[PDB]
């Protein structure tokens, strides 16, 4: 039903980045690639796209790239959030 509406790769990234974020973790891509079906480089592609679309802000950390939600990143995935409950 999910899979229905949504792109679902691109969803499991999106809301492990609002969890992750959430419990008070810096969000680093390699843990997202943990979580999601996805190679890194996928997962690289997709948080390209999200910065594109002003939802996300990347930066590095010595060798280490973290993630970040902006204001319009966090607002969508609570909505997302609310619309999976629905589902």
């Amino acid at each position: 039903r999910i899979k229905l509406l949504f792109k679902e790769k691109a969803l499991e990234i999106l809301m492990t980045i609002y969890y992750e974020s959430l419990g008070g973790n810096d969000v680093y891509i390699q843990y997202i690639a943990s979580k999601v079906n996805s190679p890194h480089s996928y997962v690289w592609l997709i948080i390209k796209k999200f910065e594109e679309a002003k939802m996300v802000e990347c930066e590095l950390e010595g060798r280490t790239k973290i993630i970040r939600l902006t204001d319009k990143g966090q607002k969508i995935a609570q909505q997302i959030k609310s619309i999976i409950d629905i589902m």
